[PDB]
């Protein structure tokens, strides 16, 4: 499995050194020869590794998937909620500037010269992370932490917290929290985790 | 006197008419002559009472914020708080497409070289009313309600739900959460009263 390793691992760099370039500078502001550049592959490799472009956008956007999906247990036996629902707010606001960067690269590839092969693997992961959110939900309402009302009521909460504060990180002079501030981010995650949450 | 309360109704109705319309059709898709004939009377008389109809924009945006500071009784000693931080959020997702209007007018034309008599002092009344919120913020840090952590952390994440909820109360599919449900709208103001509150 020896070759097999040393082509994940030329791989992921290239993976972790592109995300670093798009997130700099700009998303369309970037080319192969720039990341070739950056890892010092001399433009050949990376090549073999992926064929276009536009494949390392969807790439990324597929990994995001997979460590959400990654992170919801997704064997639903017992384990910990909350905790669980905790990671899930943990995750979605981790790098809220590549939140806004993935919402650009969806709505720049599918419409322009989708390679739908990974746009349409991309959205059934998506439904697929979806319903194990909606599934983690009516577990968290079943052991009656979570108050007990329809699972859009939550889910299109979840979602308009997660919309608001990537925005707040976002449009305005908040600087000052983008940046450290930790006691925000915590903060933030006690806001969630605590969103609709039933008192007596 | 009975002279003076005659100039009131032509300008609270066309007002009020405008509003609507604004909502319905679009925007920049009414002009003076139409909301003339909406009330039915000649643009020469909407032209006394208000000039042209970049200008009724800001008079709405105006009261929007003279309504949101009357709101804040500063003028009452007892000051009920919870009902009143619901209030506010009640007040602020009344009429979430009124939000974005106003949001999106800023955005519009009235933000470039356009009748910044009346702009100047819409800033002056919204940062006014943004400090009867950050008090009300901190008198309610005083009896124990929120966490203990700077209360501009807590306007932060009011106002990233509002703008997140606004944003759902627009997202594409969500036509029931306007009408059919008013059990979200109860719903989400249990979360906002109840939203950063300390723990045992």
């Amino acid at each position: 499995p020896r070759k097999v390793r040393e082509f994940r691992r030329r791989e992921q760099e290239i993976l972790d050194t592109a995300l670093k370039l798009f997130l700099e500078q700009g998303e369309d502001s970037v080319t192969v020869e720039m990341i070739a550049d950056a890892v010092g592959i001399g433009k050949g490799t990376i090549y073999k590794h992926f064929k276009s472009k536009a494949e390392i956008y969807l790439r990324l956007m597929l990994d995001y998937e997979r460590d959400l999906a990654a992170l919801f247990h997704s064997e639903d036996v017992a384990r910990d909620k909350e905790a669980l629902s905790r990671a899930y707010f943990e995750f979605r606001m981790r790098d809220p500037q590549r939140y806004r960067l993935f919402d650009r690269l969806e709505e720049k590839v599918v419409k322009t010269s989708q390679v739908p092969e990974m746009v349409e693997e991309l959205h059934k992961i998506r439904a697929s992370n979806f319903e194990r959110l909606t599934q983690l939900i009516k577990e968290r309402i079943a052991d009656g932490k979570l108050e007990n009302v329809p699972p859009y009521f939550h889910y299109c909460a979840a979602w308009a917290l997660v919309h608001g504060a990537v925005a707040l990180y976002h449009s305005p002079f908040w600087r000052e929290v983008l940046e450290d501030q930790e006691g925000f981010f915590h903060f933030l995650m006690d806001i969630g985790v605590r969103m609709g949450n039933k008192r007596k």
